[PDB]
């Protein structure tokens, strides 16, 4: 059976060895450290690939699943915010999708900065947020969106389409159903933005590291992985590309904690068995 109990359990099996030696390891070489003082990943448990690290001082990484390339993140520290802010512009964000909840968010004791639902200014760095639509998705969950503009002297005004979910507690996973619905708006909006950058001849499209849709709940590692696997499924040239891959290549991307929790891997194997798609790998 493809789906059948043991299937799965040979999966979570090669995932569970692989999120183990993946764990990292006092000063691990595999990872980014935090430059002699300030904190820098939001749990000292969840780091940063070195590789893939998208900036020297960001829980960020560059991950391609398949054709699929991204952006997956933890949620900015206050420290954070200004080098974040640059990112999200550089990559000439086609879309940022924000999964944690805003009880987290208003959760101060979270230290998670309502940094793309108000408008303020962090440094030379002035933002305003713009909320344009709210779109169901099901079971009750919704998609706030807004359109992030970051502006900076000497530096190119950047508007990023925002997709915040607030519902979506943290932990868990979401009704395939709904996991789809995101996966196509995350995708539906990056790809109007996109294609505006490439009506404006913009240059960013050359650059494969750009025009990358950047995700993130808190740690970026649990609801961020779910969407990632579903937008992955949802790219028609990833043919082939098994849930074995999506995880074990996600996690040596960024980190072995990818697709956190297991309802989430579920759902991805749920998405991934509707098409036909092989859990395992031969
Ligand atoms: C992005 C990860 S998460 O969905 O926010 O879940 C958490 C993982 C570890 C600690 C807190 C939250």
């Amino acid at each position: 059976s493809p789906y059948g109990p043991e299937a799965r359990a040979e999966l979570s099996s090669r995932l569970t060895t692989l999120r183990n030696t993946l764990a990292p390891a006092t000063n691990d070489p595999r990872y980014l450290q935090a430059c002699g003082g300030e904190k820098l990943n939001r749990f000292r448990d969840i780091q940063c690939r070195r590789q893939t690290a998208v900036r020297a001082d960001l829980n960020a990484n560059y991950i391609q699943v398949g054709n699929t390339r991204t952006i997956a993140c933890q949620y900015p520290l206050q420290s954070q915010l200004e080098s974040h802010f640059r990112m999200l512009a550089e990559n000439r964000t086609p879309v940022l999708a924000v999964l944690a909840s805003s009880s987290e968010i208003a959760n101060q004791r979270f230290g998670m900065p309502d940094y793309f639902r108000q408008s303020g200014t962090y440094g030379s760095i002035t933002v305003e947020s713009k909320m344009t639509q709210q779109v169901g998705l099901g079971d009750g969950i919704m998609a706030d969106m807004y359109t992030l503009t970051i502006r900076e002297a000497g530096q190119k005004t950047i508007s990023v389409p925002v997709v915040h979910v607030g519902n979506w507690p943290a932990q868990t996973a979401v009704s395939s159903e709904v996991t789809k619905a995101l996966a196509s708006l995350v995708d539906q909006t990056a790809e109007t933005k996109r294609n505006m950058y490439e009506s404006k001849g913009s240059s960013a499209v050359a650059d494969d590291s750009k025009l990358r849709p950047v995700i993130h709940c808190r740690a970026g590692v649990g609801r961020t992985a779910q969407l990632i696997g579903a937008m992955c499924m949802n790219d028609s040239r990833n043919s082939q590309l098994s849930v074995e891959d999506m995880v074990s290549q996600m996690r040596v991307q960024r980190n072995g904690i990818m697709v956190q929790k297991d309802e989430q891997l579920d759902v991805l194997i749920k998405l991934a068995e509707g098409q036909g798609r092989p859990l395992l790998n031969s």
